[PDB]
């Protein structure tokens, strides 16, 4: 029992007795594209929290610095409290969704090298896509910081891509958040579940949130499958 | 004036010459809004535009900027060096207005220091979407050293344009360049610099450009003329 700091779409965050620490609670809320149509869909919190807890641990073992300490419940994990960088970092391995739209090209076209993209994490501005100078202007981060957010998201792609391969899933794209820990450094934060990455079955089957949005099945099912596959590592 | 068409634009029909390397550009009386959506014929526009562009482009040439400009042929035409165009539209911003205002949710009118440069892919089917460096490399448009060149050149270009407009009392909010490759593969400033292509606020905040057409505040050639007049007071 402690205090609710922020209330999200997928997560409520609570405090502890340790200033630097925060327990994250994964909700059953699902919400579609920016025009937030809202459905609450059972089990989702637990899968997300499992998957995220797993990958994050795997990262930590691989020496990626992150906010993960321990999965504490079905529903909760304990995280190092960081000051969030309002900059969603998207790395793309394959064309899909908004890249496809922007460039009027199909989804499934491989890239090599992979492209990163910043978006201003500002719900009111509809999380707009931005460039390096816009970030500087925004005073989120200067140079050296911009080049760090790239350089580590790529390293993160390289680990993650290999792992999903080994369980027969192609890492199409994902989306990070980073923030500052009590010591000022930058640190992978938030969560890495099927909600914030794309996952393609070797047969093009979507093992991710595109099931809720495009509407190609029931969500917990594909998530269940991904969770099942991950414990093959 | 009689040779063949190379391509028709929304603002410019560009013709061939006997000189492979030279193009004669024809400025039209046509004005088109947002995503090519609404258009009108407005008389005098091409002429008005043709002088402004030739004049600015000349001044650039004398202040040491490589460009596609050779001479003004007449009311409606100028002669230009043929370039393989770079299908990037390069926007420099000094003050906030329009799209930057839209995306970032703040007012038209706030000074930026430093000025922001923004690439859009010149591809009308895609509505010239906004792109970032890595998309340009993707698109195979330029390598790094070249994107750096487009930047540093559009900057020293602002740092001339802003002054000249200052001296005649004009606020260079933003503009929009296009560069291309000359006969010897050198990047070179080209297309046009008219008020279709930039923002110029009055000291009273009055719109001395195509925003008159877009936001339908009144008629375009009034303002365009005022700028032509003002520009003629320079050197
Ligand atoms: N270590 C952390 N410290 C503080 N805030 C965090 C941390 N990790 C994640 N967050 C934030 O917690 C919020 C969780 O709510 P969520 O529903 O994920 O947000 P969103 O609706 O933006 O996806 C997010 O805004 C995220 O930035
Ligand atoms: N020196 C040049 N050589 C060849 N093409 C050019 C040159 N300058 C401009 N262009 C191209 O000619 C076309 C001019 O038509 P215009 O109406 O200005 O285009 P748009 O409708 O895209 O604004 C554009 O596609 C432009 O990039
Ligand atoms: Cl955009
Ligand atoms: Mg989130
Ligand atoms: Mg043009």
């Amino acid at each position: 029992s402690k205090q609710l700091i922020y209330s999200g779409k997928a997560k409520d965050i609570y405090t502890t007795e340790d200033e630097n620490l925060i327990i994250s609670t994964y909700k059953d809320q699902a919400t579609a594209f920016n025009g937030v149509k809202k459905e609450q869909i059972a089990g989702k919190g637990v899968l997300n929290n499992q998957i995220s807890s797993f990958i994050f641990e795997k990262l930590n073992v691989a020496g990626v610095a992150t906010h993960f300490v321990e999965k504490l419940s079905d529903t909760e994990q304990l995280n190092k409290k960081v000051k969030i960088i309002p900059l969603e970092v998207v790395l793309r391995n394959y064309t899909a969704g908004s890249f496809s739209k922007r460039f009027g090209v199909d989804e499934g076209i491989a890239l090599e090298t992979p492209i990163v993209e910043f978006y201003y994490k500002n719900d009111d501005l509809d999380d707009p896509f931005i460039n390096d100078e816009h970030v500087k202007f925004l005073q989120i981060a200067g140079d050296q910081q911009i080049a760090y957010l790239k350089e580590e998201t790529r390293r993160i792609n390289e680990l993650l891509k290999v792992w999903f391969a080994e369980i027969g899933l192609k890492l199409i794209d994902f989306k990070l958040e980073f923030g500052f820990d009590k010591d000022g450094k930058i640190i992978l934060a938030d969560e890495f579940s099927p909600d914030n990455c794309r996952l393609w079955d070797a047969d093009g089957n979507h093992m991710d949130k595109d099931v809720f949005r495009r509407g190609l099945g029931e969500l917990t099912d594909v998530y269940e499958i991904v969770w099942e596959k991950l414990q093959e590592l």
